[PDB]
C-alpha cells in the first residue's frame, strides 16, 4: 500500500489527493511529540512514544492554542492565516506530502509557519504542500510549534518553563524528520528547511543553535532573520513579561515555582486574553512571547555568533517583499484604515515613527522622522502614509536581513538573495498596502496553478518559476538549473551583492538592496541611541 508507511514511531496510513489533474500520496497530522498538555506546559517537549496499530494520518491535526485575528470579520485576507481547525494543546504534529509513485530518496523541504511567534497554523490553504510536491518531485513537510506563552514563556533558570520550547519543538519535528523520512522516500541527508517571518527568523535560529545544525542541509529564509528587533528578548525581558502575565492573571508572584502552578491551572483563552498587556511600549510589530537569548539555544548573543562565525556554514536562499510594514501599521497605527487609501497627516506620520521605533528617545525618532521626511512636501499624505510603511518594513525585516546575509556571507558557503516586489492581482487587501507581508508565500506553494484561484498567466508563470528556484535550490545548493537558457540568478557575494527582482516581468539583476536605508538603520541609529 502505498498509503502505508511504516516508521520508527509506527505505521501510519495517508490518504490519496487530487493535485493539477494528478495525484499524490498525504500524511497529515502524524505526532512527533507527546502533547504538552497539563503539567507539561510550558515545558521541553518529549519525543511521541511509538504507537502499535496504525495512525490515522488522512485528516489535518487541530492547531496551536492562539490568538485569532478577528479585525475584520469574514474578510477572507485576514481569516485565510487563522486557525482553520480546532485548537488545542496537543498541537504537536506534522504533515507531508510524497510524490506518486513514493521516491525512494528525492529532496525533502520542511516549512515552518511564521505568525510572529504568536499565531500560525500548518493546515492553511496556502501552506497545502501538494502543488510543490508534486510539481517539483520533493517530499514537502510542514511542521508545527507551540505559539504565544505556550511555547515561549520564559522564566530563565526554572526548568519548568525555561523558554524557547516552541523552537524545541520545531527541532523534535526536524529530528523526527532526519530519522523517518527516507521511509517515505525522502532524502535525510538533503533536507531544506524554509519558512516566511517568524519562521524564517526560526530558520535562522537553527542555522545557529549547536543543537539544531546537524538536522538539516540548506536554508531558506522569507522576510525575517534571526537578528530581527522582535524576534527575541533577553532573559531579563523575558521574565518580566512572564511575571507580568502572572500579574494580569492574579497569580502568586513569590517564585517561579508558584508563577508557573498558577499559569498552569489557567484555561488556554485566559493566557491569551491577556496576552498582548505585556508588552513594554505602545508600539506595533512587537510580541509578547518570542525566543529567548538564553545561553543553551543560543550560547552568546546573536551578533556575537554571526560575527565570530559560530553559526552552520552551508547555503541559504532569502529575500523580503516590498512592503513588509503595511500589515502592521494597518492594525495599529492611527489614520490607517481598510476601507481608504489611508493618507497620513504629519501627525499621525508622528505617532507611527513612535509606535514603529519604541526604543528610540527623542533624538533618535528626530533623526528616523529627518530620514523618511519629504521636507519640500511633508504634508503629503501619500508620502506620509509611504514613508511610515517603509519605516516599518526596513526597521522590522530588510535591514535586519541585509545585516544576516552581509554577516552570514563572510563565513557560508553560498548565498541567494531575492526581492519579491509583485502584488498579486487577485489581492483583497487595499491597493496602499502594496506587496504584502506574506503575499509571496502563496507564489512559492504554486497557488497561481489553481485556475479557480484567479491568478493571471504571467503569475502561474512566476510561481513555477519560484516553485524551480527553491526546489532545484533544495536540491542542489543552487537555484539555477545546470546548463540552461534561463536567466541566471547570480551568487549574493560581500564584494558585488548582487540580487534579483522576483516579479512577472524579465528578470534583472541589481547589487546593495536598500543599502542607503540600511546603513542608517544597521550603523548609525544604533550608534546614536548609544552615545545619547
Ligand atoms: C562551497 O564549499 C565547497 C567545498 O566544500 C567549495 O568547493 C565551494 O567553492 C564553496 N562555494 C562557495 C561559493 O563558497
Ligand atoms: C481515517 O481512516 C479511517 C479508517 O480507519 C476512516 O474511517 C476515517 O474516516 C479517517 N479519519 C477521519 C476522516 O475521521
Ligand atoms: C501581513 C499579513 O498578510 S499576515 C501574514 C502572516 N504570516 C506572515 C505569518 C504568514
Ligand atoms: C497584526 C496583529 O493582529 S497585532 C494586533 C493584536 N492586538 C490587538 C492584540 C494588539
Ligand atoms: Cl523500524
Ligand atoms: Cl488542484
Ligand atoms: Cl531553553
Ligand atoms: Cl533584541
Ligand atoms: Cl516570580
Ligand atoms: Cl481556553
Ligand atoms: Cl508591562
Ligand atoms: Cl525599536
Ligand atoms: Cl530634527
Ligand atoms: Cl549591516
Ligand atoms: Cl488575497
Amino acid at each position: 500500500s502505498e498509503l502505508l508507511v511504516n516508521t520508527k514511531s509506527g505505521k501510519v496510513m495517508g490518504t490519496r489527493v487530487p493535485v493539477l489533474s494528478s495525484h499524490i500520496s498525504a500524511f497529515l497530522g502524524i505526532p512527533f511529540a507527546e502533547p504538552p498538555v497539563g503539567n507539561m506546559r510550558f515545558r521541553r517537549p518529549e519525543p511521541k512514544k511509538p504507537w502499535s496499530g496504525v495512525w490515522n494520518a488522512s485528516t489535518y491535526p487541530n492547531n496551536c492554542q492562539q490568538y485569532v485575528d478577528e479585525q475584520f470579520p469574514g474578510f477572507s485576507g485576514s481569516e485565510m492565516w487563522n486557525p482553520n481547525r480546532e485548537m488545542s494543546e496537543d498541537c504537536l504534529y506534522l504533515n507531508i506530502w510524497v510524490p506518486s509513485p513514493r521516491p525512494k530518496s528525492t529532496t525533502v523541504m520542511v516549512w515552518i509557519y511564521g505568525g510572529g511567534f504568536y499565531s500560525g497554523s500548518s493546515t492553511l490553504d496556502v501552506y497545502n504542500g501538494k502543488y510543490l510536491a508534486y510539481t517539483e518531485e520533493v517530499v514537502l513537510v510542514s511542521l508545527s510549534y507551540r505559539v504565544g506563552a505556550f511555547g515561549f514563556l520564559a522564566l530563565h533558570g526554572s526548568q519548568e518553563a525555561p523558554g524557547n520550547v516552541g523552537l524545541l519543538d520545531q527541532r523534535m519535528a526536524l529530528q523526527w524528520v532526519h530519522d523517518n523520512i527516507q521511509f517515505f522516500g525522502g532524502d535525510p541527508k538533503t533536507v531544506t528547511i524554509f519558512g516566511e517571518s517568524a519562521g524564517g527568523a526560526s530558520v535562522g535560529m537553527h542555522i545557529l543553535s549547536p543543537g539544531s545544525r546537524d538536522l538539516f542541509r540548506r536554508a531558506i529564509l522569507q522576510s525575517g532573520s534571526p537578528n530581527c528587533p522582535w524576534a527575541s528578548v533577553s532573559v531579563a525581558e523575558g521574565r518580566r513579561r512572564a511575571v507580568e502575565l502572572g500579574r494580569n492573571l492574579n497569580c502568586n508572584l513569590n517564585s517561579d515555582e508558584e508563577l508557573i502552578h498558577c499559569l498552569r491551572e489557567k484555561k488556554p483563552q485566559e493566557l491569551i486574553d491577556v496576552e498582548w498587556n505585556v508588552l513594554p511600549f505602545d508600539s506595533i510589530f512587537r510580541f509578547s512571547f518570542v525566543p529567548v537569548i538564553d545561553g543553551e539555544f543560543f550560547p552568546t548573543s546573536l551578533e556575537s555568533m554571526l560575527n565570530s562565525g559560530n553559526f552552520k556554514k552551508t547555503q541559504i536562499l532569502l529575500g523580503v517583499n516590498k512592503d513588509e510594514g503595511s500589515f502592521f501599521l494597518l492594525y495599529g497605527a492611527p489614520g490607517f484604515s481598510k476601507d481608504s487609501e489611508s493618507k497620513i497627516s504629519r501627525e499621525d506620520f508622528m505617532s507611527g515613527v513612535k509606535l514603529s521605533v519604541p526604543h528610540a528617545n527623542d533624538l533618535g525618532l528626530d533623526a528616523v522622522t529627518l530620514q523618511y521626511t519629504d521636507w519640500m512636501d511633508d504634508n503629503n499624505g501619500i508620502k506620509n502614509r509611504d514613508g511610515l510603511d517603509d519605516i516599518v518594513g526596513d526597521h522590522n525585516v530588510i535591514c535586519p536581513l541585509m545585516h544576516f546575509v552581509n554577516k552570514y556571507t563572510k563565513f557560508g558557503n553560498g548565498t541567494y538573495l531575492y526581492f519579491f516586489n509583485h502584488r498579486a492581482s487577485n489581492l483583497v487587501w487595499p491597493e496602499w498596502m502594496g506587496v504584502i507581508h506574506g503575499y509571496e508565500i502563496e507564489f512559492v506553494f504554486g497557488l497561481p496553478l489553481v485556475k479557480e484561484l484567479n491568478y493571471t498567466a504571467e503569475e502561474e508563470a512566476l510561481s513555477r518559476r519560484i516553485m524551480h528556484y527553491w526546489a532545484t535550490f533544495a536540491k542542489t545548493g543552487n537555484p539555477n538549473e545546470p546548463h540552461s537558457q534561463e536567466s541566471k540568478w547570480p551568487l549574493f557575494t560581500t564584494k558585488e551583492q548582487k540580487f534579483i527582482d522576483l516579479n512577472t516581468e524579465p528578470m534583472k539583476v541589481h547589487q546593495r538592496l536598500r543599502v542607503q536605508m540600511c546603513v542608517f538603520w544597521n550603523q548609525f541609529l544604533p550608534k546614536l541611541l548609544n552615545a545619547t
